[PDB]
């Protein structure tokens, strides 16, 4: 099988997702370059919805020309690139276009116009992108269930079934645009931890070419348990498996999409133990793609609004000096390329979950919850568990298959 | 000496060619407007392009607005400037940090106050060195941002709205000082009961007040494209505006008047610009007519309500439309500036002790005072309006020369 790839989120240093608006090759290359020099490998990029499409039949060929350019300018440092269609939601910023706002608001999910109209626009990204030897493959938008959300304060809703239409409405158009490209979906952790959400964790685990994984301590983990903590350092490595237990294709790939340091749940001097300790848990996973860093840059302090947290994510500094974070990866990067055999995993943790797949309580899941606690007590025991859900878990043909030998019941 | 302008649509892209801003576009539509005798423009930044964080005023985006003020006086035209857009042509372009997880009150929120203070000093600054720039409007209707109707209403007392506008205009004041600067709203300022802003803030701040008359607000609908009601309807907000004036020499901007498809047949659109002109220039101190507008829209742009599409004096083929060869045969007859006629005949608008309307719905189309102007007019009266306060002051009413008062029922 493939090396394992490592790889940044990118956020431009100057002025962050805004320089679309004046785009400057010559302040990619210099992003870049730094990226190259830790033996980076692609990078994830994100136009955004307002500058690709302003109007729902104007999809500005100029904006879609700079994305390939990016593509392009990544292709210099011997670097692939991977492409989000949909921003959509960026580091607590929403671009949604004027034509599905106020007087025009449309659900982006259920509406034909917003549907066809970003069928439309994967279609002309896609196929302007196809031509490009490095482009990777689409990822529809960053966190788009984020919009769907209930804690969102003006949500989309959307049920089950019309949250698998929209992926797969516009993963068929990604295909047809860039086709034999591993073209894929991205939910933030709601999909794992959130009861009554649209996206389930069967979506995220079997639609799209591989099971994209954003994995945040902030989400309540750091808080509970310490930042440097059993808990913490294996979070990534926890969703993983637990997206494993949802997927029905064996040879199902996995991609930490993204995964970060945040500084609310780390001080500076926990931040590259931390780096380490979540790249190794990772990569003791089966059929882990890569590893794609939240993110590139740190982001300018001249910019207002973003959450604390926003702005130390980067691996190279604002003075264009990599930090001790980005230091620390470009050193196991080397060491662990070279793909290996993974661990057995014999032992499961059950999730119990309802007719439809849908886990009977996600917030169980979640950080404190009893299958939460149980994988932490089982790594803190020295194992390395995996899960299962309660319908496989009675069934020993698909248990035997995972090679499963004990079963972890929680407690509620 | 009148002067007559249009709201600048660029043919290319409309508003949303600010994200490919190209100078010889922009040459190529007022080398259009310029033919025309135009000697003005009316231009919209985007609030986004201009600002997209809070603390990004983006100096490129600036830029190009000076671009644009210098191209028109590369044709001889003088430019205004509105600051937030905002809201164009039933679409709102609003930052991301004022927006869902950044959600806050743009009239009242005190960072949003300070980005908007913050943009008008960047603005007025940059504009202030071309001798062609006249001043900046604070922004296209945003009132409407606040009205009960909005999908998502950002609120404000009057008092509220009163701040806004005042904190704007010192931040413009004091970037730009010696220019007239103005702000702007749509006609619930007039029409919408409980609506934050007021008649007196319109008739009151700024340098000018601004008028937008627009005949599908139900005018046309009740009275007909082509009617009394319709043509003098720019006529009647201009009057109606000035009741509530406190300085005598106020003068008026009708800053947008156009020619709707849903109100108007096209044989008649040509006649109604020429009424609706005609109507408006016999006014007291009608500093000029900003037409609505430039150019066409391009039908390859989506989900416009319909009339929007047609607007233009300029076709999207670059020729002058029959609405723009009519307001081209006008212009050169109403340039020099004539006395206005007496209006010795004004119709009484009921305020409260605030000064508010008691009904702003009675001085909407179909309304109790709506209809006392259309009906005066058809009497061959060139009527104006007084608020019940100075209807009863001898001596106010003989400032403006008033003899006759006519009171409508309820």
């Amino acid at each position: 099988d493939a090396p394992l790839r490592f790889g940044a989120n990118y956020t431009p240093s100057k002025n962050w997702m805004h320089s679309w608006l004046d785009f400057t090759p010559d302040d990619v290359r210099r992003d870049f370059a730094t990226l190259a020099e830790l033996g980076l490998d692609h990078v994830r990029v994100f136009p955004l919805w307002t500058v690709l499409q302003p109007n729902r039949t104007l999809i500005r060929e100029k904006a879609i020309d700079d994305v390939r350019a990016v593509v392009d300018i990544a292709g210099e440092f011997g670097m692939d690139a991977s492409i989000d269609v949909v921003q959509g939601h960026l580091s607590s910023f929403d671009f949604v276009p004027s034509w599905l706002y106020t007087w025009h608001d449309k659900n982006m999910f259920t509406d034909p116009r917003a549907l066809e109209g970003q069928i439309a626009l994967v279609d002309r990204l896609g196929r302007a992108l196809s031509e490009a030897p490095n482009f990777l493959g689409l990822t529809l938008g960053n966190e788009t269930n984020q919009f769907s959300a209930h804690t969102h304060p003006s949500p989309w809703p959307v049920t089950q079934d019309e949250a698998g239409g929209w992926i797969s409405a516009l993963l068929s158009a990604a295909e047809a645009a860039a086709p034999g490209l591993p073209h894929v979906h991205s939910e933030y952790d709601a999909v794992w931890y959130m009861d009554g959400h649209g996206f389930t964790p069967a979506h995220a685990s079997r639609l799209g070419a591989m099971t994209t994984i954003h994995s945040w301590i902030f989400n309540g983990t750091a808080q509970r348990y310490g930042g440097r903590s059993v808990a913490s350092d294996r979070h990534a490595e926890y969703l993983i498996e637990l997206s494993r237990a949802f997927a029905t294709d064996p040879d199902r790939v996995v991609w930490l999409q993204e995964v970060g340091a945040p500084s609310n749940c780390l001080t500076d001097d926990e931040m590259p133990g931390f780096l380490e300790a979540t790249v190794r848990w990772a990569v003791r996973t089966e059929n882990l793609w890569g590893i794609t860093w939240w993110c590139s840059h740190d982001v300018s302090r001249d910019l207002g609004d973003f959450p604390e947290l926003e702005y130390t994510l980067g691996l190279i500094g604002q003075d264009g000096a990599a930090k001790p974070i980005g230091r620390r990866l470009a050193e196991l990067i080397p060491e662990l390329r070279q793909r290996v055999a993974p661990p057995a995993r014999d032992t499961a943790i059950v999730v119990d979950v309802d007719e439809r797949e849908v886990p009977v309580s996600r917030a169980a899941l979640s950080p404190g919850g009893a299958v939460f606690q149980a994988w932490v007590d089982a790594c803190a025991a020295g194992l390395d568990p995996t899960l299962v859900t309660s319908h496989d878990a009675l069934d020993p043909v698909a248990l035997d298959a995972r090679g499963i030998r004990r079963l972890i019941r929680p407690d509620l």
